[PDB]
């Protein structure tokens, strides 16, 4: 019959009878993060050691081979990726009905969701944390060769002590695939080329948005304003003079030149 399978590139409180699936019996759904198209996310804690887990749920049954394997590869980019502490760790992934579950560490509310509260500007001093937290994890995927191609505030997540930590490896790809975020991606996505700058200027448009409480545009002459490598001067105006020249650095259009994570995280400015 039916049986949940491990996911990787037995749990008391479940028995492999009962009609109830291995999540449901697992685990205490305590409440609901999110939910969209991808499926749906819980905080729950488990049954089996009662700890705090987050824990994301694919919304149907694969439509096929190939669906399946699309789904199945953000658990090989999670494990790609490695333990590190700004980006959330996955602790085990497992299939069942054809659907599929990736278990992580919880986390707090989203940079979108933590702006959205807020409903202004972050203070520049969280901002610099953020930018210096999200920098070490875009150099730790860096330096592997790996590029998470969907950097935004909805995949960043903070964590205690104003911390935060880069989510999401559903995109990522391993240089030597799928369609992104338009108002954060980088120019030269337009035209293919796909590299590791191309999530230092994603991180930069961010930024950008979260320190000026600002709506990036999808497309049209907004989009392209952003990308001629100056910042438009209503929102940029309370920028510092150092917070406003590593933004510059980070949105250079040309990412022959852009500066990398290693090289802006050796900057004065930023400092552990
Ligand atoms: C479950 C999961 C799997 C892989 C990954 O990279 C991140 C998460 N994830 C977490 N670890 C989350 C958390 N608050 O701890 C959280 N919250 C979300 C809210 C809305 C939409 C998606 C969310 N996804 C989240």
């Amino acid at each position: 019959q039916l049986q949940p399978r491990r996911v990787s590139f037995q749990s008391p409180g479940y028995d492999p009878s009962r009609p109830e699936s291995f999540f449901q019996q697992s685990f205490q759904r305590l409440s609901r993060l999110g939910h969209g198209s991808y499926g749906e996310v819980f905080k729950v804690r488990s049954k089996e050691d009662g700890r705090l887990y987050a824990v994301k749920r694919s919304m149907s049954p694969f439509r096929g081979p190939k669906d399946r394997a699309r789904k199945l590869a953000e658990v090989g980019s999670h494990e790609k990726v490695g333990q590190h502490p700004c980006c959330v760790r996955l602790e085990q992934a497992w299939e069942e009905g054809g659907i599929l579950y990736l278990q992580t560490e919880l986390c707090g509310p989203s940079l979108q969701q933590h702006c959205e509260a807020w409903g202004a500007s972050l203070p520049e001093a969280q901002v610099w944390g953020y930018l210096r937290d999200t920098l070490l994890a875009l150099a730790h995927l860096h330096s592997q060769g790996l590029v998470h191609l969907d950097v935004k505030p909805a995949n960043i997540f903070l964590g205690p002590r104003g911390r935060c930590k880069l989510g999401d490896f559903g995109l990522l790809v391993e240089l030597g695939v799928q369609e992104g975020d338009p108002r954060y991606m980088a120019p030269e996505l337009l035209q293919g080329s796909y590299g590791t700058a191309a999530d230092v200027f994603s991180l930069g448009l961010t930024i950008l948005e979260v320190a000026c409480n600002m709506e990036l545009p999808h497309g049209g002459e907004g989009w392209q304003q952003l990308r001629q490598g100056y910042l438009p001067p209503e929102f940029t105006a309370g920028l510092s003079s150092e917070l406003r020249s590593v933004l510059v650095m980070m949105l250079e259009p040309d990412p022959k030149l852009r500066a990398t994570a290693e090289a802006l995280l050796a900057l004065p400015v930023l400092r552990q």
